[PDB]
């Protein structure tokens, strides 16, 4: 039921080996664990209490690893959350999570938040003298450890309860894929509020291998630092994947693994990777399953062109449509099923039941299996839109637009676009004239910078079925003018 | 609280990876899992069900693997039979494990234990066209796998209970400690009923790792095995390892782990493999932790040598001396956790009750940890002896003596042996006269030719405290006369 803290293990086992790289800091295991502690030491002085609740709200920086660890070692749920949302947005997912503090920094206005939660300055905090105490040496397996907020289909996001057992057998899973060497260093551009950048944590301590931290996506600096560092592995969306392509027709020799998730990518992309060299594993996986769950090697890649892959092992997948499960190459629902699913959605009793069949996840993505069980996953969800690796989920950018006082209808639909793969177009009807300036400043306030409609069309009425429902695959064909 | 069956999850991975080369054929993962399906369908065809108990009398042979796997795919718990036992000892092992039945082959004498269990012949079996079944497509984690027998402190031994939880994490955590590739391949040349043997066969399906195996040990064929192959893992008692420096002075060049266990290797022994080169990893480890609980690496086994290393991931160890915490260098009871340490005996309530403590399963071993974490065992036990990495327990050995005629009291000490670390001699007070020649006849039928004692020596009376408890540790010193 119960494991050592992974941190604490790990600094026991290989204090000195390094944890991270981050600018000009290496921080080693021993390090970590003291740092960690050091900061768990801080937040208790500021009540923060086992069983509580804490939200992140940082950019990739050491301090937010420690925050992380720090979480863990007082027995605290930490909430990671995105830091391109609104505050409208991020108050509704600090009040449905239950959060009681926000750690953060002087980068983000700290003031609107001192209502819902106690705000805590990370920066300000590892300045202060605390009490020592004595942490939480386990990791209970079926514990939440962390949330994540996704599956914004019906207008408003789900927390998706990550626990330690699903994050140990995530990376394990992983390990047993691609093999785990001593000399592995895994270079995270991507965010850590996401579980594609939050899981290389997790795999660090739990191997004890080196993560090579970065603020920010920089192909030129990316390049630098795995020559500098001799990274051997990466993460990667398909828009950092092509741009790290247009940048060199040669992938360093220290890599060995550029683990390619988070959405579909161009299937020429991916030709020229495998005739240039690059080792592009391709995968599928989402917040609900802790990250991949299905990966693809790359000496299948050019075969197989256009699959994500096989289940890690301990993981399962099978296709079903309306309960019947289908035959090679007939497409229906992927579902889903592994020790790294998550537990269920925080405080969504309704969305549980739905998603939830017999152990297995229905995960909404359309896809079949091949004669040999590789799986191909088929981009024709309209309920779901991916924009540089982010989800944007039309229910929610027409819920903003619908609260306007000049819109009668609206609908949002992906339109192709060669850099971000798809970004959201908007269809309204409207009461009143408006423009799209002043639409784009009221969604300013309501909606991360990604999920505004990069274009705004205006119709008398929109494509709707017999049960009155709207019908997005239908937007672009419809009857409109483009609005100014 | 499942896995799918580790075997056929492999198969449907990498079917055509090798998974066993055995008198140099190969088996790959596809064929091991049809091979394993279709002996349990010919199983089936005998009676045997889910929820019975079979017993393995095998030497190690692809069939033997074959058999293993079988069990699991039908839902049968395995007990795995040490093949120089006695027909007498066995049928104890047989009768207390609640065996159904025993699959062997025509190279033992079956006509013996057809009166307890149904005896079934591995090659006769394989011969029989047999109906298909609905195999057990998972594994329940906390499902007794496999017993084996040890911890014959009592007088008789005891059946450790491993559950597929526990074979799991045994192979992951030894993974995380010496990583895993794709072109990592392991020879086993020590029995498949013991852990040290039957745990490659886990790593195999779960690494995917091909697994060479070896039905006897000689040193010239192993040496040309490992070249042949491409061996890089190797499991060795400190016998075998001797024999292997006596025989080279250099290390094949495959080779990147020699995992040592089994009992204390001399020091000038390890002191000569870091000197030329080959890669030891000294550990300890026991049939009640399914393997390696604790593993030592080649950069630390000069300045710790003596050492058995620090604890594997997940796993724990302390020391305690009359349940007080021990301090560092303090001499004390060694104690482990993990998700490696096993159910329980079976149906040995008095045992259970105390062996575990709180979580922590007592070892019945001396030691210390220094001031880094690092275990020392301490040899010192006198109710157990390593002879060639094989367990020889005084209780059992003096019970067989004590039962001839001529013998009043027994006593069994450990004796230094160059080649085998420790032999066992008797000493005895005696009834009647009887010869050395006598009582070694009468020990055939009752013991596995290592537990016998090598010499007998005839003493009036045997060392004893106040309560008239033998003292083991002072037979050596007790005025004697051998006996021819
Ligand atoms: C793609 C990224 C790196 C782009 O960010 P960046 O700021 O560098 O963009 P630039 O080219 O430099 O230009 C900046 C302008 O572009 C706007 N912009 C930035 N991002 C987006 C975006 N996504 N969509 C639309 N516009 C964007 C900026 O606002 C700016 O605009 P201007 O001011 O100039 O006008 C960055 O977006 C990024 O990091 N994306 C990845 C996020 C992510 O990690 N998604 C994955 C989520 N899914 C999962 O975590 C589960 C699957 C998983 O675990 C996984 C995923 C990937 C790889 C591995 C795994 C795994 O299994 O381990
Ligand atoms: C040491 C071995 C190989 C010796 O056997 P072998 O038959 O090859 O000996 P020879 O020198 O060739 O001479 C043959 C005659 O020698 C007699 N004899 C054989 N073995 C013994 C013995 N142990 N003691 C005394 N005499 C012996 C025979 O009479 C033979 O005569 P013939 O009949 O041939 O004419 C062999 O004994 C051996 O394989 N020992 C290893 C057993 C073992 O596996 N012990 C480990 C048990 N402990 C565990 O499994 C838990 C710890 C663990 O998992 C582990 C252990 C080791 C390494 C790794 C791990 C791990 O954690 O994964
Ligand atoms: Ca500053
Ligand atoms: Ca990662
Ligand atoms: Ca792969
Ligand atoms: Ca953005
Ligand atoms: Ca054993
Ligand atoms: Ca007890
Ligand atoms: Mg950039
Ligand atoms: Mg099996
Ligand atoms: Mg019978
Ligand atoms: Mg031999
Ligand atoms: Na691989
Ligand atoms: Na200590």
């Amino acid at each position: 039921t119960e494991q050592p803290n992974w941190l604490m293990q790990r600094a026991q086992l290989t204090p000195e080996r390094i944890a991270l790289i981050y600018e000009d800091q290496t921080v080693t295991f021993a390090e970590l664990f003291a740092a960690s502690k050091r900061m768990a030491e801080q937040l208790a002085a500021h009540s923060v209490r086992k069983g509580d609740t804490a939200a992140i709200l940082l950019q990739n920086r050491a301090e937010m690893v420690y925050a992380v660890h720090a979480c863990f070692l007082l027995g605290v749920k930490a909430v990671l959350l995105n830091t391109k949302l609104s505050t409208h947005e991020r108050l509704f997912q600090l009040e449905d999570s239950g959060s009681g503090f926000l750690l953060t920094d002087s980068s983000f206005e700290k003031k609107e938040y001192e209502h819902i939660v106690q705000t805590i300055d990370v920066d300000e905090l590892m300045k202060e003298a605390a009490e020592e105490i004595e942490i939480e040496a386990y990791m209970q397996m079926d514990a939440t450890a962390t949330l994540m907020y996704t599956s914004g289909t019906t207008g408003k996001p789900k927390g998706v309860q990550q626990t330690f057992g699903n994050h140990y057998f995530s990376a394990v899973s992983s390990a047993l894929n691609l093999g785990i060497t001593e000399q592995d260093r895994w270079l995270i551009a991507l965010p850590l509020f996401h579980i594609s950048g939050l899981s290389a944590l997790f795999k660090s301590v739990i191997y004890g291998m080196t993560v090579v931290l970065h603020q920010r996506f920089s192909v030129s600096d990316v390049l630098h630092s795995i020559n500098r560092h001799e990274v051997t592995m990466i993460s990667a969306v398909q828009t950092m994947l092509a741009s790290l392509l247009e940048e060199t027709n040669r992938c360093p020799e220290s890599i060995r693994c550029i683990l390619l998730g988070g959405g579909p990518a161009p299937l020429p992309l991916l030709e020229e990777c495998r005739e240039k060299g690059f080792p592009v594993f391709q995968s599928y996986g989402m917040t609900e399953t802790c990250s991949q769950i299905v990966t693809l090697s790359p000496e299948f890649s050019m075969e197989k062109l256009g699959s994500a892959g096989k289940p890690l092992f301990s993981c399962e997948i099978k296709i079903e449509r309306d309960g019947q499960v289908c035959e090679p190459y007939e497409h229906g629902e992927i579902m889903v099923k592994g020790p790294n699913v998550m537990k269920s959605y925080f405080n969504r009793e309704s969305a549980n039941e739905a998603s939830f069949q017999n152990g297995w996840l229905k995960t909404g993505d359309l896809g079949y299996l091949d004669n040999e069980g590789f799986l191909y996953v088929l981009d024709r969800r309209s309920d779901l839109i991916i924009s540089g690796g982010e989800n944007i989920y039309p229910a929610e950018v027409e819920s903003v637009l619908l609260s306007h006082p000049a819109v009668a209808e609206a609908g949002v639909s992906g339109a192709e676009d060669k850099k971000w793969g798809k970004v959201p177009h908007a269809y309204l009807v409207l009461h009143k004239p408006v423009s799209a300036g002043e639409l784009t400043d009221y969604c300013k306030e309501r909606l991360a910078k990604y999920k505004r409609p990069k274009k705004f069309f205006v119709l008398d009425r929109l494509p709707r079925n017999a049960s009155n429902k709207l019908l997005r695959n239908q937007l672009k064909d419809a009857r409109k003018g483009e609005l100014l």
